């Protein structure tokens, strides 16, 4: 049980992480941060680094605090052009051990009619978001993640609909919906709630 939990933890950690390649040599950490921040709060960026030539190696790993953020980045950032060059995005490379759990967690997410919303402007409240998103169906809950130390929300949250059709409609329609002067990023849950 401690072993099963550990494998689960290791799988969720992999799912929070996005490989980014073909980074133009003139670009760096900042450009990656700005380009990948819309999908959720970035826990860290791990730049490739040649410690002899003191240059990055054209790739990096972006680590999100929530797996759906990494999912959105994976789905929406391939063939994005930064500094004149198409970047490449993928899941981390050594994940054979974790892939069953990744797939299990995505199958288990389905029953909850659960969607993830990022790039929520600070001016907007949970009820602002709920009111916009309840156009698609009746919403069982609508919770913006909040930083406990500050009380302000973290620009993302989750919505649970009563009907699966509703959550599917919201996802198809509301990715890049303009709200609060920012483009929302929206996608399905990739785990059951925890």
């Amino acid at each position: 049980l401690q072993s099963m939990a550990a494998q689960r933890q290791r799988a969720l950690a992999i799912m929070c992480r996005v490989y980014v390649g073909s980074i133009y040599y003139e670009l760096g950490e900042d450009t990656i941060r700005q380009a990948f921040a819309p999908f959720g709060p970035i826990k860290s960026i791990d730049m490739s680094w040649d410690s002899v030539t003191m240059k990055h190696k054209g790739f990096a790993f972006v680590e999100y605090e929530v797996p759906e953020a990494a999912q959105l980045a994976l789905e929406q950032m391939n063939s994005v052009m930064l500094g004149g060059r198409n970047i490449k995005v993928g899941r981390p490379s050594n994940i054979g051990q974790a892939q069953p759990i990744i797939d299990q967690l995505a199958e288990e997410a389905r029953a909850f009619n659960r969607i993830y919303v990022a790039s929520v402007h600070q001016d907007l409240s949970d009820d602002d978001i709920k009111s916009v998103f309840e156009a698609f169906g009746k919403i069982k809950s609508c919770t913006l993640a909040r930083d406990p130390t500050t009380g302000k929300h973290k620009g993302y949250g989750f919505i649970e609909y009563e009907k699966a059709q509703s959550s599917q409609d919201a996802v198809s329609s509301m990715n890049l919906f303009d709200l609060g002067g920012q483009y929302l990023r929206v996608g399905k849950a990739v785990t059951p709630p925890m």
